[PDB]
């Protein structure tokens, strides 16, 4: 995926995710940055990991070079929270990661890849069309009409663990995010 996208990373660091497969999480958006076309001309990437609060872990506003943001995702902490509060972490998509004040470009495209393992916490709002989530619903723990409500008009990328995660996940993540759509 090469192309001028300001892309989120949403990863549910919850317990419920636990250590183990948050790295996972971490491991599989390393692995869809190395394979963007992240450049300051180009993708443009936020993380954010959310669980009981969201952290943004890599603001829009901050250096968009692969390795800044590598780096970063590497020094992510898996905060390990008793909630799965992705309506917040989608609000914080809306209402601050995808703001021109936080570094996001006005007519670059918005596409977020939420990994997420477990049902929301919190209320969920489908965001404003501007903001396109794919929900990355791993394991039989996602709620995914939720996720589909949350992702449309993106289907959920439903990966059975977050073992495969990282394996298969960066190509169908990739390919939205060149294609701009879901696979069939
Ligand atoms: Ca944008």
């Amino acid at each position: 995926c090469s192309m001028v996208l300001d892309v989120a990373f949403v990863l549910e660091g919850s317990d419920k995710i636990g250590e183990a497969d948050f790295n996972r999480s971490k491991e599989f958006m390393e692995e869809v940055i190395q394979r963007m076309d992240v450049g300051q001309d180009s993708i443009h990437v936020t993380v954010l990991q959310y669980s009981y609060m969201v952290t943004v872990e890599y603001p829009f506003s901050e250096a968009q070079s692969k390795g800044d943001i590598l780096q970063r995702v590497r020094e992510i902490r898996y905060q390990g929270g008793n909630r799965t509060n992705t309506g917040l972490a989608l609000r914080y998509l809306s209402d601050h990661s995808f703001l021109v004040s936080q570094g996001d470009r006005e007519q670059a495209p918005n596409l977020v890849y939420m990994v997420t393992g477990n049902p929301a916490s919190d209320e969920i709002k489908r965001l404003p069309g501007d903001i396109q989530v794919v929900p990355i619903g791993v394991g039989p723990n996602a709620n995914v009409q939720e996720l589909e409500r949350i992702g449309w008009p993106n289907a959920p990328i439903l990966i059975q663990d977050f073992e495969t995660l990282p394996r298969e996940a960066p190509d169908l993540v990739l390919q939205r995010c060149s294609s701009g759509e879901g696979l069939e």
